């Protein structure tokens, strides 16, 4: 027996309410991070084009077992052949016409089949970044002509291409390309394919819109159960908490809600269906399944309102040993680079962040230097790829500070990690340092002339 969760909350802005994304988000964000997701129901004139080939849009499925609590981890077909296999597994499933099946009834049976091993039922999906074999599903600018229509969807706040690259997505600013976070990703669902509980990278919002096809079924977790539903699923499958030792390896699972509700987690649910959005809170825990045959595209993004939690998840990811996508500092300190061009709302909360940051870095280096470590070097951190920049102990991608050691060259450690280097005397460690305090001051003081006016 399934017992469906609550629903989330449903959002039908206005036009004017619409025309800002971020504003509407924020507007919105009392009530949704109470929940962790939201729906949102564009106007209903807003109606971007969904055109494509079936034939010529082409990508590689990835492959699904179906069964709760097993870990999962993070042949060619065109959308023409996909869609066909889905449609028919969906009506040989049943043994009905495809719209004939109740979606209530693909949620039990979904939950039915994942705890039952007795069956292997497995499934196809495409998940991947847009890319020439297959792009977004919203218009973008290419040297094609658009119809008129198309173009009055290419600059569109909701036009999940633009979202990163406006404004107020400070991962906008960002020179690192990142390419997981500000690129659209694309789904190509069929009946039954899920994606497993999971938070975004840095606790970053996400922005999901179903162009076409039948509905996405959705459970969410508001930020504050986050560590709840940790705990309970570190009770139940702690197979997926031993740390796998990649950005890649990660490990995640299929797990009932209603198992989250009985050890009092709240989780919300959902049916998203075709031309409606899901947007997902900071630390906001996710999973879902398609209903059957459908098209997907879903894009990261950061406010003003992240920039304390980007800085929390770090802190967090330092302790866990996991690795970073990219530095929170790094960050910080190219916007305040750029503080004559930014927006001043953005200005004002980087400022804040930077103040932060800056008193916590000026605690770490007095702490080093009792520790013994009296050399220091100016060092240009964002010039290293990632993987020589990570600390050695708990791998974090390093930028304000690190240490190094002459006696094991090309190391480094946070400046958490000082007597985790080497095995040689303090004074032959190196303080690593991209900005002086002194030059780091006039950067906040930017920040500060463009907030003010
Ligand atoms: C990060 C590195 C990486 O390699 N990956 C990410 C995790 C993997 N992955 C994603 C999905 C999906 N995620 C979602 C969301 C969300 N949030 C919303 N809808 N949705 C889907 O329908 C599907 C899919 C079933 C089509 C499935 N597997 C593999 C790729
Ligand atoms: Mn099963
Ligand atoms: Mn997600
Ligand atoms: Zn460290």
């Amino acid at each position: 027996m399934f017992l469906p969760p609550p629903e989330c909350p449903v959002f039908e802005p206005s036009w004017e309410e619409f025309a800002d994304p971020f504003a509407f988000i924020h507007k919105i964000r009392p009530i949704a991070e109470q929940t962790g997701i939201c729906k949102v129901r564009p106007p209903p004139d807003w109606q971007p084009p969904f055109a494509c080939d079936v034939d010529k849009l082409h990508f590689t499925p990835r492959i699904q077992r179906l069964n709760e609590l097993e870990a999962q981890t993070r042949r060619d077909y065109t959308l023409r052949t996909f869609g066909e296999m889905a449609d028919a597994f969906k009506s040989d499933y049943f043994n009905m016409p495809v719209h004939m099946v109740p979606t209530e009834l693909v949620e039990k049976e979904f939950w039915r089949l994942v705890s039952t091993i007795e069956e292997d039922v497995t499934v196809e999906y495409g998940a991947d970044i847009a890319s020439k074999e297959f792009g977004s599903g919203f218009p973008v600018r290419d040297g094609i002509k658009l119809s008129p229509e198309e173009e009055e969807y290419l600059d569109s706040g909701w036009n999940l291409n633009n979202m990163p690259v406006m404004e107020q997505s400070v991962l906008a600013h960002i020179t690192a390309d990142i390419c997981g976070m500000k690129l659209p990703w694309l789904y190509v669902g069929m009946c039954f394919s899920s994606f497993c509980w999971h938070i975004e990278d840095h606790w970053s919002y996400s922005i999901n819109y179903l162009h076409w096809g039948e509905p996405k079924t959705w459970y969410g977790v508001p930020g504050y159960a986050a560590e709840q539903l940790e705990n309970v699923m570190k009770k139940l499958a702690p197979e997926l908490f031993v740390s796998q030792p990649d950005l890649l390896h990660q490990l995640v699972t299929i797990m009932n809600p209603n198992t989250l509700m009985t050890h009092e987690v709240p989780v919300y649910r959902t049916n998203q269906c075709a031309g409606e959005f899901v947007i997902t809170f900071p630390r906001a825990y996710h999973s879902g399944f398609n209903q059957g045959f459908n098209f997907a595209e879903a894009v990261n993004f950061c406010t003003v309102d992240w920039l304390p939690l980007g800085r929390q998840c770090v802190e967090h990811y330092r302790l866990l040993h996991r690795y970073c996508v990219f530095s929170h500092d790094e960050m910080i300190c190219k916007m305040a680079s750029k503080a004559d061009v930014l927006d001043v709302v953005v200005a004002s909360t980087v400022q804040k962040d930077m103040a932060i940051m800056i008193e916590d870095e000026k605690a770490l280096r007095e702490t080093v230097r009792k520790l013994g470590v009296i050399d220091s070097e100016r060092m240009d951190f964002e010039l290293l790829p990632d993987d020589e920049r990570q600390c050695v102990k708990c791998k974090t991608t390093c930028f304000m500070s690190a240490i190094s050691c002459s006696c094991k060259p090309g190391l480094l450690v946070c400046l958490h990690h000082v007597k985790e280097l080497c095995s040689c005397p303090p004074y032959k460690y190196k303080l690593r340092y991209r900005y002086t305090l002194d030059d780091l001051y006039p950067m906040m003081n930017a920040l500060k002339l463009r907030a003010e006016s």
